């Protein structure tokens, strides 16, 4: 093959010039044009950019209203559109860029995310993937057995069924 393919990337990364230099966040302003833009989210390179730069936007109120503005949704929604197709390096930075943002027990229940991301930290046939995966839902765990009251659980010897705690699907088969 003498013939090259074309950057994808540029098209999405002209809007980086209204983020800092190092692509993570100017201001409220700026996460509002990203959120619209980002919305869209009909190419694939639109995705892994845009979810990087809220990755590195390290101003933690602009996490949350980004959540407040329809995030919340679009979470959701780029979950279910990158699991049909199920790309990896994509469903790895969609929970790594709600593991950056502060979510809540009512967030991750409503959506059903928190089912979603568990049965992939329960076992999928990729590694990293299901480790991000893993360090999400042991931040929410976390979160979950603080809401309940506490728990040892201990770290290791730790079973599928014992990292359940609010992630309890009572399917009988039985």
């Amino acid at each position: 093959m003498g013939s090259g393919p074309i950057d994808p990337k540029e098209l999405l990364k002209g809007l980086d010039s209204f983020l800092t230099r190092d692509g993570e966040v100017k201001s409220v302003d700026g996460i509002a044009k990203i959120f619209s833009l980002m919305k869209e989210a009909r190419k694939m390179v639109s995705r892994c950019t845009y979810l990087n730069i809220i990755l590195q936007t390290r101003a933690p109120e602009v996490l949350v209203k980004f959540i407040d503005v329809g995030g919340y949704k679009l979470l959701n929604s780029w979950l279910t559109y990158s699991k049909t197709t199920n790309n990896i390096p994509l469903l790895q930075q969609i929970l790594l860029t709600l593991q950056h943002l502060p979510l809540t027990v009512d967030h991750l229940k409503q959506n059903n995310t928190a089912k979603l991301v568990k049965q992939l930290s329960k076992s999928s046939e990729d590694e990293e993937l299901r480790k991000l995966a893993s360090v999400l839902v042991s931040d929410w765990m976390a979160v979950i057995r603080s809401q309940s009251g506490g728990g040892s659980g201990g770290g290791s010897d730790l079973d599928y069924d014992s990292v359940q705690p609010y992630f309890y699907c009572d399917e009988e088969e039985n």
